[PDB]
């Protein structure tokens, strides 16, 4: 009717823990229709304060084009209405070691520049009543990274996000991305790379259990 | 006469973990030949439903191909009459150190789209009274490989089976594979690589000896 | 208001020059609602054949995902509805010179025994009176490779398309895959890949230009 | 009823040209049942020559694994009995492109030492009127591998195989292999490889399509 | 006059330990010279049970070749008359720290198929009294690789050689190989390699020397 | 109206640590224009000494260039007017984990011979009430990287100057460089590459942190 | 008695085409203890003005340690009394193809800003009546990269060099090199490298010759 | 008797051509171990000249250790009662093709000061009339190998040994070697190395053969 | 006025140790020259013994070259008045973690054959007092290899000498090399490598700082 039960879940929990992405109720129900051709609007306005011929056939749609990416695109994360349809199995298999799902594409906006945030993000989690389809994994992964992120925060999220939907805090969250408001402008630093993990339960308290992951954490190309 | 004293065994085995594959005694007693035809079948009517010209030469032979391919190819692990025959020397080497087979080639089939699985397993184990032929620890891996999989379970099957030949709790397998369920459709994440483990005797219990065989899992390309 | 004009005219080139993949005409008007129900069905049957337990969970589903997979997914390719919108911009550049785009991800299905076909092409053309917008090229490429198809078959179909979409005849497409139909089974060859290249235009005439091409051809990882 | 239609012309074809592998007419119509067996008490006889204790579990059944080896698997491409089904299709696609399939796993046995040979094929050639199926051409390769070979004779071999079955003399053939003939033993040189290849048709005559072939010939790991 | 102290020793300490090759007394003291051609013999009737015609040129020697092969070359560690000569200088540096001997090629034979095992030793050990010419070690490893084994043994075999000439218990090896027994025929896995180790004396014992030791194990290409 | 906040405390810090640079106070207040017209007039007395002819266009302005990029560039650092703005936000996120910025491009110039020090240094820390931004990392460590440097004094200076500005001790400072005063003269070692760390809070007293961080620096290319 | 007949020679050849670096003749005899003095005392005040405490006991011998790396290591190449002997062989072997050096390891100063050059150089030359010591080709390399260059000068000096001393034109030259000008500072390119070539007679002449040469430039790491 | 045919027939050929190592006749019938103990003795006098304790258990035995290395292993070549038994098959299988070996494994010695070379050689011919046994080519270029060389002088000779052997001019030797002599002394040049290459008949004349050739020269590792 | 305070401790430190290479006081006082000459008296002897021509122009200069290369390169380090200028910088920075100097080029002399040795060392250090010069630590390495040396005493020497000169215990050192008394001779083993390492201070006695180093120790090409 809404959101689904999974989505819910998640927003309230990342409300309570203070996670969540910084956000303000909508001040009038707009159809995204709208939302779009008014941010397309003041693009229309800094593309010309900018100088740029919005005459020519290449930049004219460019107003839209970035307004649809925004609302539809690249910050859909914020609308709990695209959050994935999870799907759980029963775990029968008796699983009680990690699995890990490891070098999920991952693609998110530093919101101090809205510039492209590039990396890879490697899941883990022990198993309790329910095994997750591996896909939902990259989908929820997915989800968060389509906001306008802080690295530190987008981990945390992810983290919750799991933790909530299988059931279990054995949980286990390492994100490592190239930011290009670092790359391409300011200082240009053109090979670092930031490393952030978020750990919860067993990854956290057992050393042996914690050691593991991070042993499994990141690959090559 | 049927089924060897080792595939009974591994079978039972299973069973009674609870680990064997969803399968329902036959309704009655076909011919691989009768059920070939019949899965030909319904793969004609499949690809006419998708209205592709069976009149084609090229696409003509397709549903008894596919027919054959599921019966005696990527899902013969289903039948234990293919369980390899089983090989083991008497352990006169007095080994008390772990065997590591690497990099064993692993082709299987994701159970919830029928999609490809292909990755590596990398087994170890303790040899106690007997030491196995290694080609049959890459034999028994395709044998659970080729069945309509679901990792986590796949992992655990093999677990079990070597124990239950090597007589010893003390084995180890881990799984690292791609799945095209994931990668060539639905979220489409082109780099993602999913790890399952299992541990069994020592390799759960002494942490010395499951970080030995943990820093051992993995290689490149 | 059914095929854009796009698609239409790629259909009927690939129909003139007999390369299109062999299709009959829709025996009825069939919602791709009961085309998916009764596919679901038929895979219910094999499946039953093969003596899984759909009464279990984690199987329980599949009938109707390899349904939907089909029609929606890994196939959308034949049906025409699906052909991406085509972009093009005046070549106001004055390009003259080939644009290349390179390792460009390409899932299909080898029609012989419908297994994956994993691999990447790599597109060439040089700009007559308009460039097209990079990622059309990697969205046409995914429509055809979303079809039973040859290699050598998809090769020149997107070969095709591409000339017939930007009114020249210089284009030139290589596809290197690795067929599971090869390596999952049969001889199961663990190490070849299959490479298939259609030159266009100059790209076939032009002794300079297709090296050009050919040397650019590939890369690693 | 005895040899295909297919392993009868290339087997002709061999002979006419005088590269078949050097064989003697079957001096007696033995059951390869038979032939195993007295293959197995030659071995016991070396063995014991050797000092070998036979009696010993693990070197047991060696006489008849090495005589089953032989007859079934090593050496049984010598046995037009287990000639590979050919599958062609018409080229349909018109296909004026070669066709390369690279990477072809390849184990064969230097006749000099009766060593291992493992290597690697690149097989490429030209669609005349039919494209055969990229499985086969693996076959193909593996079938002459399995026979006491000179990497000389090898690739000569293959070639005249495919061009006899394609019926076109554009087909090229390169194999890169290590000698254990070389390695293992005598000089031991633990780092060089032997490279031959033999170019029919096109591949011979144009030095363009020459080039084209060769530069693709070979990859890393 | 015979065997030397050390070949002596070494015999005698893996006899002791039950981890001697399966051997036979010579029934009949023969020459090496005899033994050849009565091996030679034997296998020009294998080779005529496989059809080969002997009077070619090229395979007319190979009866003769191989049995040199296998009584001089491949099988000569068989005989104690081939032990190296080994030359050990006092521990006047007083190293306490191991040495380690990494990347020694091996190439020995399986034992259950006479096929080539083509791999790579690490060997170490902490000086007590004397210190061994680094070449030694190499050589020790080849001598026993010469005989028909089974990794497992042959790595035992090594250590106890080893542990006897250095007088210290504290010696490990550890031996990384691909088995042709397991990629050119059976089952024909393109990837697996076998990891086996031996541990004696703290490498053993200390985990911190263990670990050390078993950190430093195995490098690329 | 001088220098920032954060200007101030990070230089009393080092003052007070005896960790700043050797620096004198300004004899006398000059503009940095006339300084730089200064230095370049050394400048040109040393290359006349060296026997260059000024007169040449190409070397004509290096006594300028080089004064400028001494005052203005490479030695910047030694000015805090120079000191980067650093920006916090608070640490909502709640992360209680290290974060890991690596690979940070490091170009500094050995004080004893004023000749290059290319590197890349690794900073991590674990956030307390605030989280700094991944860029200010970067720009301090270029800062500090401006001025005629020791690696064993850069690598300190760094650690206290990011203790000091985000309110925590633990944070740890890896760089790893080539000193071209060892490579490009001298002994001329084209191999050798010096890492210095410096470990503050946890990652110096908790062994466990300690190896997680020590485990993550350096990397490859 | 000053400069051997080689130094002399290549002095005049440089001077002849105009390629010598731009130098002024001794505006008096200076020894070069005076000039170290001279040239350390503008160091000393350059330091001063950049207001480093020169009573620290790192900083305080700087100024005579630059001053001695200028006249004698990285610019010792302006005095031609520090030219190499040059040894050369009959060419009896009679040589007629070239013989090629590469990756010589080159570190030299961009003249512009005084900056360290690291780069590699590939020699290649047809030997006429004689054959050059191989280090000789090193040596004479590293005397030009003593200098303040300018890459595209560098290149033609040693060419000419190498002409003169060879008495053949036959000579080719390629450096490969990264500037600390732009990468340390200014732009700050962390990844660009600049390639300059010169070719000398055939080299230059047979586009045959040319491309052999050209092909085997530069490799990897 | 003394030489072979072989060994004649080559000796004669490389001093026709004027490629013979510089070699005087013995002066007197000495017995290489009389040769050896003389050498032995010279070395002895240099040692005890360099003020090394010869007194020392592991000094003491190196001036025999040298001469045996001399006489009989890394001048063994200078004799040519060591040149190895040439195997030449008829070349049945009609090879026109060039027959590469490449990674060749060599070590030499520069006989300016008796330093290591270490280098790989690929030697390529086209079959005439009979086909070599490739390890022979590893021989070939061993025997050569071990003589105070000079690289370019080795080249010649091994390219004239396999022409006169082969009887055919069509061969092709390329090397690719380090120089100790230029590494560990002198100029210290840690990265450069040398390669050399002889061509004979199609190699030098046909463009198109030689570019071949060339373009198969050298890999990596 | 002979020995510099450095190379006076160093030497007793050694000596006390009985780590010092075996050496004999001067016989007689000669002249380095004197020294040369002899030596290569003997060497035209021992190359007169071996054949060779010496009145060729390349061979002619060889017993000097080589006398030379022993006296004032390679065998240099046997001579104290060749230890190099150590400068110490106190420890201000007040560094209390180690600094390690890795990949440190390193060329000895086998004493056993006087082969070259060709390795990498990686030292590190606890800085206590004084903090030495990067250079310096690369230039006492060269010193000792610069000698007949036999590893397990190179490693233990450079140990003693850097623990002497820095006043601290707290020193480890590491060396990996390759050793051609084994490649390029003998066995003649071209993949084996020693690794030898001798640990100092908290490097022996702590665990958490013997692995830390032993962690760093040893990179790729």
């Amino acid at each position: 009717p809404s959101l689904s039960k999974e989505a819910a879940l998640v927003h309230e929990a990342l409300v309570a823990r203070g996670l969540e992405t910084p956000l303000r109720p909508p001040v009038h129900e707009m159809d995204n229709e709208t939302r779009k051709s008014l941010i397309a609007g003041h693009m229309t306005e800094i593309m010309q304060l900018l100088n740029l011929d919005l005459a020519d056939d290449s930049l004219m749609e460019t107003p839209h084009r970035i307004a649809k990416m925004y609302v539809d695109e690249i910050f859909s994360g914020l609308d709990y209405a695209n959050f994935p349809k999870i799907t759980l199995i029963e775990n029968k298999m008796k699983v009680d070691e990690m699995v890990t799902v490891r070098d999920i594409t991952l693609t998110s906006t530093c919101e101090h520049h809205f510039v492209t945030i590039d990396g890879k993000a490697t899941v883990a989690y022990i198993p309790k009543d329910s095994v997750i389809g591996l896909s939902k994994i990259n989908r929820i992964v997915q989800f968060f990274a389509q906001r306008p992120q802080v690295q530190e925060r987008l981990t945390q999220q992810i983290l919750i996000a799991l933790q909530t939907l299988l059931g279990t805090n054995n949980v286990a969250v390492s994100i490592d991305a190239v930011h290009y408001c670092v790359k391409a402008r300011g200082i240009r630093d053109a090979t670092s790379a930031t490393t952030t993990t978020s750990l919860g339960g067993l990854f956290k308290s057992s050393q042996n259990t914690r050691h593991e992951f991070l042993r499994a954490v990141r690959h090559h190309n």
